[PDB]
């Protein structure tokens, strides 16, 4: 099946807890995969304009580890619940992808999660201005704009709204698309 095939592919790239104890400032993100209309999608957030760090930017759910978290995956799930109402029974964490080093002292660990079909986002407006889906296949043939760094522009066909996706968030989306969609019979 589509979902069993995606999980099998993802597991081959799992690094597990290999880098998890290193003494960094630690953040986790959840890369949430949603199946709709017979295709996989990634779920993104738009950060609230009142946040001091990166207002109005497209981001995956996530945040800083705190002492309650049993592990890095728990960070991702706790933050996703706070931001978009995703409950733990609604997500299966499949793997941990290569972590992202930034600022010399920070390590961001991405987890891919399969999201239940009955989940409906409840954006928490103190943190999230918007939530939207992009088909995973978009990231194989994105609409690129050069600002010099590459920015993706995705237009939702439901409503015509265009979102800019860039940086680590864009990078991770392409990685997941490659992992799941490369070398597939039609
Ligand atoms: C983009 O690079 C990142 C670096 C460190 C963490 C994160 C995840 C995050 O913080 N997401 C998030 C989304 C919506 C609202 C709020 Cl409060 C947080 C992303």
């Amino acid at each position: 099946s589509m979902l069993d095939d995606a999980k099998a592919r993802l597991r081959k790239y799992d690094i597990g807890g290999k880098y998890s104890h290193l003494p960094y400032n630690k953040y986790s993100v959840l890369l949430p995969l949603v199946a709709k209309e017979g295709k996989l999608h990634l779920l993104f957030t738009v950060r609230s304009e009142k946040l001091r760090r990166a207002p109005g930017e497209v981001c995956f759910p996530g945040g800083k580890r705190d002492p309650t978290d049993m592990d890095d995956a728990a960070t991702a799930l706790r933050e996703a619940q706070e931001e978009v109402g995703l409950r733990p029974h609604q997500v299966e964490v499949v793997c941990c992808l290569v972590p992202c080093l930034i600022d010399t002292d920070t390590l961001i660990t991405p987890f891919v999660g399969l999201i239940d079909h009955n989940f409906q986002a409840q954006p928490n407006p103190a943190e999230v201005k918007d939530v939207f889906l992009v088909p995973l296949a978009y990231f194989l043939h994105p609409q690129v704009h050069d600002q010099i760094n590459h920015i993706f522009e995705y237009t939702n066909p439901e409503d015509g709204v265009t979102y800019q996706i860039k940086g680590m968030t864009a990078n991770l989306a392409v990685l997941v698309a490659f992992i799941i969609l490369e070398k597939k019979p039609t």
